[PDB]
């Protein structure tokens, strides 16, 4: 028995061969957010509104339709119902979605119903873009040097959730079979020993790769860097590395630069050269730090995006403002990056810049990119003003301290 | 027929009950180090031989006996020969040694030398301190904000190197194992697919966490923070996290800190309350730039321990001067943690800060503490001086231009 009400005014986005049909009054199904989305949510229905409103005169309007998943599902639909399956079967049809922070929970078994989400929707491209927005406390000396735009793995890796548990029967049985079956014999203590699987595969690899690559060729970007752990991992992180540059070989006239390894190749829109160039991941997380001005669009593995995304989120000053996207061939879930942070939970404090952001990322995504240049016009008027949330302001002078609804408003404001 | 030469003047350290029982003219082996190792390691000869002839007066001299590994092995002893089995036998028999980075090769199937090294002889202690040298140039705006020592478990994870390559026989035939034996459903793509392992034990865990809380006891430190992606990978991070708590509590006198997670310990030399905590990596990666001062002895597995390490030593600009040992029962090896970047080898150029500090913590290892403190004395005098090699110097104005060798002497210079 669904709990979930269609619009009555609205009309489903629909796909015709990889090309969104998005109608002027697109159904968007959205899920509140646990913790802090009671506050977040709020604030990005209503810029999104006040920006789609502004671009095109009223001619559009988008019907928001919540939906559920996570610590408000089990309140909706009962006990154990933390991601119901027509939350699934929602957002497939209605082809563009965003979320709040969910709460997982712990002691049940649950694996994260983030990652549930992307798997399940085969949501196989986790996109973060970063950049510095001018007037963020930062705690690097030049922030604004940092302009990229992550697309991370999100289907395969060690992220998948496939394995066992130290002295269970099933561990027993698989390090078994490892000693004696694959002659392994690095396993340093086979006893009380948990196990874990990464699985890497040429086709997962190139769908996330040829992503990036598109990517780079539509917005004219100047690179695109592999980054992997592949002189440690050759099967997984170095065969990323090899599929990455090989799909640029076959399928982008990849050619090699001087004696290689990288390559360039041409936009066919701009003929720009775009450097496939590849960074192993330890030292990556040095170079966004002292060159992070060579960088731009970066391909990597689900583990390592997971790591590069919030390095980089904290080091524009913008763990609170990071947007991101999970993208599939057939729909696509837009998401607060943070968490839930329950302690501020309904205090109409914390940052909605993240949620916000990822709206922006979705209403580009949906083709409406004057709505979208609103709030990113918008964001850059209320941060520059210095008039933002707590998580800003303490680490500023002179700045107005404003309600999480009232930063909401700035950035209208500043359209 | 062995190549290396046993010094005649000269006497083996020795291992007595866990405790090393050092001679005023000890034995060490040192590997002289592929690439920039023929300009690093003689800077470090000369300095370590300074600082001991300073701080002992003559009464005490170091032996140095070269031992070989990597591409200058292969020049030693014929073809194929990368790592020698005496200089594993060596290592262990003097139980304190030294080397500069190393070359693994690329198309022979070779694993890294480094792991190797570490593996074979079982030091499961990678231990990398990273402080701020005042007058480092550094990319964030408060460095000296940062004192941590990480102890990163050596001997398992999925740096162990199990893995198997796509469509190799082996592959075809665990991934089979997997999902017909094991009822493994969320391998996305298991065609084309490589597969790596990941082995986390509760011995490998707790003798690494013991190793770091005796350390931060020792050293009169302020908390012990375990790192760990436990909220994804459950019975291997997850367990490290679990497992490392246990043991404070069983070993350590642990207990809970309001309601919990975090316990305290207590210092039973000072007294002082050593917080034992946790982190999630991808927040730990933030939380090092925006509150690195909340942050001291770090334990971790294996991957995030090589992450965390590079991402703290570019933030205090010592990406070229990270020292770093690594630690088993029986002996120890401690290594410049930079590469060995053929591009300037030979010139008397590059910075051999990192050999020389990791040359420090030897050391210091051997109970030499004085002549430990008088190159850390000399080092912070010579970075003050802004006398310092072309890495530090196109960073800064009005600095002093030294070669590598030239570095060395105002390192001595400063004593
Ligand atoms: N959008 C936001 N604006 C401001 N602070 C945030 C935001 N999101 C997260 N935080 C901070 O990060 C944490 C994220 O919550 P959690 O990781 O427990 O789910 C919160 O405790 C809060 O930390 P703080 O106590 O420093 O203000
Ligand atoms: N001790 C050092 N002093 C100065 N620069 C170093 C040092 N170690 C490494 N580097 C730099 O880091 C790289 C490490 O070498 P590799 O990773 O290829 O093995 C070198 O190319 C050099 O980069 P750079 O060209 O910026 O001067
Ligand atoms: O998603 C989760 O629940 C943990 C991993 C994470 O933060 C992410 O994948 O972005
Ligand atoms: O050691 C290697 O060869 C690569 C991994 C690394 O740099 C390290 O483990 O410190
Ligand atoms: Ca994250
Ligand atoms: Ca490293």
């Amino acid at each position: 028995e669904s709990k979930v009400v269609v619009p009555a005014q609205g009309k489903k986005i629909t796909l015709q061969n990889g090309k969104l049909n998005v109608p002027e009054n697109p159904i968007i199904p959205y899920i509140e957010g646990d913790g802090i989305g009671v506050d977040v949510t709020p604030a990005m229905l209503k810029v999104v509104d006040a920006a789609v409103e502004k671009a095109y005169k009223g001619e559009r309007k988008i019907s928001w339709m919540e939906i559920y998943t996570g610590e408000k599902s089990t309140q909706v639909y009962g006990q154990d119902v933390w991601l119901p399956a027509e939350t699934l079967d929602l957002i497939r049809e209605y082809r563009v979605a965003i979320m709040g922070p969910l709460t997982t929970p712990v002691g049940g078994g649950i694996r994260s119903l983030n990652v549930a989400l992307r798997q399940e929707l085969d949501l196989y491209i986790c996109l973060r873009p970063v950049r510095y927005y001018q007037g963020t406390p930062s705690p690097v000396k030049h922030p604004e040097l940092t302009d990229m735009v992550i697309f991370r793995e999100n289907s395969e890796d060690i992220y998948a959730g496939i394995e066992w548990k130290a002295d269970s029967a099933d561990a027993e049985k698989v390090i078994k079979f490892l000693r004696e079956e694959m002659g392994v014999k690095k396993i340093r203590f086979p006893e009380h020993c948990g196990i874990g699987i990464k699985p890497c595969s040429e086709e997962g690899t190139k769908r996330l790769v040829r992503a990036a690559i598109e990517y780079a060729i539509a917005n004219d970007r100047d690179s695109v860097t592999l980054v992997h752990k592949g002189n440690i991992m050759k099967f997984t992180e170095g065969a990323f590395k090899d599929w990455g540059y090989q799909l640029a070989r076959e399928e982008f006239g990849g050619e090699l630069i001087d004696g290689g390894p990288w390559l360039k190749v041409k936009n066919p829109n701009t003929g720009k050269e775009i450097v496939i160039k590849d960074v192993i991941a330890d030292a990556f997380l040095q170079q966004i730090l002292l060159r992070p001005a060579e960088y731009d669009v970066i391909a990597c593995m689900n583990l390592n995006g997971d790591y590069i995304s919030d390095a980089l989120a904290a080091q524009v000053g913008g763990i609170g403002i990071a947007p991101g996207a999970n993208i599939g061939d057939e729909c696509a879930l837009f998401e607060a990056t943070h968490g839930t942070a329950p302690k501020y939970a309904g205090q109409d404090k914390v940052n909605p810049g993240s949620i916000i952001l990822s709206a922006e990322m979705m209403l580009r995504h949906m083709g409406w990119t004057e709505a979208a240049d609103l709030i990113v016009k918008g964001m850059e008027g209320a941060i520059n003003a210095k008039t933002v949330t707590y998580d800003f302001e303490r680490l500023m002078d002179g700045a107005k301290l404003l309600k999480c609804s009232e930063f909401g408003d700035a950035i209208i404001e500043n359209m």
